[PDB]
This record gives structure tokens, C-alpha cells and sequence, in this order.
């Protein structure tokens, strides 16, 4: 038979109304304020990309190396969810290092990446990673190698496997890089396909899992297409767990996720598509698997 789903409802009613700038703006407008103390002390201006975007004091991530512990990267800890999300900005040619940094004490297995080196003509974003096999970086600041081990293109999203190894200790790990280039700045993917099977791939992959550390999700602010990505995916997990798309209140959730990183979700129609994502997840979370094969045909990746 036919059943709505009640999210399927409420988003009917918003789209029938046309009030989803009503809806966003009140999220904005009862959205948690913390202090963001450390971000803002003189010595880290050069660790921000953008002056308006800052970590929380309270949920950021310290590096590990007394000198400055400082990077803009907050975890987005889903208590109910159980899954934690590492989200920050695209770094800066002075912050690689701390990047990588991160990854490593952090223990993070996977890196998603939602945006393009350079959009709109400006670079949002430095080259962080290898581009070519015999090309690896090293990292003197904070003594870490990075080697660009294989890759794989699709049409608009890369998956490449890197090694990243603790030139302290000489241990290295695995890193997979989920690389999204058809994501623009503030908008959205090309369909609620498209994204989700990019979603599907990074968990496919096993990097969300929690035997690993949070997985690290950016963009150029790290709060916009970065802010999609989680809440989709802690609303899908959340609907999972219980079985149950009526225990998802996917606005409660966007609130819960900006108690630990300011700006999560940064237009109304992200906050549509995260919508829009959600429902047709949910196809697959309750038990139509066939779904998954029509997202990677309509994303047209290959
Ligand atoms: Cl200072
Ligand atoms: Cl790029
Ligand atoms: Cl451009
Ligand atoms: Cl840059
Ligand atoms: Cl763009
Ligand atoms: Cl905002
Ligand atoms: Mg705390
Ligand atoms: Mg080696």
C-alpha cells in the first residue's frame, strides 16, 4: 500500500508553502552560540581561512606536537547516533601539515573531500595530497610522509588510496580520499542519486566505522556541503539503527550537529536537499537494496 513517510510529509507541506528560507532561518536563529576563544587569539589568524568560520573552544580538535595546538577543525560527536564527524576547512598552504596532523593522532581512516582546489576562480582550498605516485610530500613541521598509492575517477568523484606514514615512528597507515568535484559552493549535487551514492561509496569503504577514528569531512569552510554530508548520513544511521524513519527529526538533528561546529547546513536549499537525500536513503535503509544499483545508474559515474 501507500504510506508517507512523516518527513515526506512536512517536506510537502514546506515545498507547498514555499517556506524553506522560514524554516532555515529559524534553525539559524535558535542555533547554539559557544566561545571560540583559542580560535581567535592573534598567533592562529594565519590557521583560518575564513574570519567568520571558527571551532568552537569547546569541541575543537588540539593537535598533540606544545607548541600551538590550534587547528579550525571541531568533532561533531553524535552521542544518540554513535558515530563522530571530524569537519574543517579546506587547508591552507600553513596548515597541510596540522591536517595531517590530525588525521594521525585522530586515527581517521577516511577524508572526504566536498569541493574543487579552485571554484568560482579562487583557491578554497591548498593541494594537500599527491597528485602523482612518484611526487610524495613530506611534511617537515609535523614529520609526516604522504604518498599517493592508486586512484580511481569517476566521472564526478575520485577515490584515490594514499599512505601516510609517522616518519617518527616509522608506521604507516592507509588513508582513503573521497574526493567529490561536481559539489559547487554553497549548492547542491546534482541529484539526491548523485550524492548518495558518493555516501554510499565512503561507507561502503568501512571508513565510518567505529573501530576507526572520526572520519574527516571538508569543504572550503568545512560548514556548508560539509554540513549535508553529516546530517544526511546521521539520519540515515539514526533511521537505521531503529528501524524506524519516524524517530528522525532531521531538523533536531541539524541542531544537535551546530552545538559542535557553528554554520552547519549554509543555505535553505542544502537544508531541501538533506531533506530530499534522507527520504530517498531511506529506500535502502528499510530494506529495497535494488536502490543503491539505480543511484550509481542515475549518478552516471562511469
Ligand atoms: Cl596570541
Ligand atoms: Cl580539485
Ligand atoms: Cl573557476
Ligand atoms: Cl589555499
Ligand atoms: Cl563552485
Ligand atoms: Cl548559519
Ligand atoms: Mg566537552
Ligand atoms: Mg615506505
Amino acid at each position: 500500500k501507500l504510506e508517507f513517510m512523516e518527513m515526506e510529509k512536512e517536506f510537502e507541506q514546506i515545498d507547498k508553502s514555499g517556506s524553506w528560507a522560514a524554516i532555515y532561518q529559524d534553525i539559524r536563529h535558535e542555533a547554539s552560540d559557544f566561545p571560540c576563544r583559542v580560535a581567535k587569539l592573534p598567533k592562529n589568524k594565519n590557521r583560518n581561512r575564513y574570519r567568520d568560520v571558527s571551532p568552537f573552544d569547546h569541541s575543537r580538535i588540539k593537535l598533540h606536537q606544545e607548541d600551538n595546538d590550534y587547528i579550525n577543525a571541531s568533532l561533531i560527536k553524535m552521542e544518540e547516533a554513535q558515530r563522530s564527524y571530524i569537519l574543517t576547512q579546506g587547508p591552507l598552504p600553513n596548515t597541510c601539515g596540522h591536517f595531517w596532523e590530525m588525521v594521525w593522532e585522530q586515527k581517521s581512516r577516511g577524508v572526504v573531500m566536498l569541493n574543487r582546489v579552485m571554484e568560482k576562480g579562487s583557491l578554497k582550498c591548498a593541494q594537500y595530497w599527491p597528485q602523482k605516485e612518484e611526487k610524495e610530500m613530506i611534511f617537515e613541521d609535523t614529520n609526516l610522509k604522504l604518498t599517493l598509492i592508486s586512484e580511481d575517477i569517476k566521472s564526478y568523484y575520485t577515490v584515490r588510496q594514499l599512505e601516510l606514514e609517522n616518519l617518527t615512528t616509522q608506521e604507516t597507515r592507509e588513508i582513503l580520499h573521497f574526493h567529490y568535484t561536481t559539489w559547487p559552493d554553497f549548492g547542491v549535487p546534482e541529484s539526491p542519486a548523485s550524492f548518495l551514492n558518493f555516501l554510499f561509496k565512503v561507507r561502503e569503504s568501512g571508513s565510518l566505522s567505529p573501530e576507526h577514528g572520526p572520519v574527516v569531512v571538508h569543504d572550503s569552510a568545512g560548514i556548508g556541503r560539509s554540513g549535508t554530508f553529516c546530517l544526511a548520513d546521521t539520519c540515515l544511521l539514526l533511521m537505521d539503527k531503529r528501524k524506524d524513519p519516524s524517530s528522525v527529526d532531521i531538523k533536531k538533528v541539524l541542531l544537535e550537529m551546530r552545538k559542535f561546529r557553528m554554520g552547519l547546513i549554509q543555505t535553505a536549499d542544502q537544508l531541501r536537499f538533506s531533506y530530499l537525500a534522507v527520504i530517498e536513503g531511506a529506500k535502502f535503509i528499510m530494506g529495497d537494496s535494488s536502490v543503491q544499483d539505480q543511484w550509481k545508474e542515475l549518478s552516471h559515474e562511469d
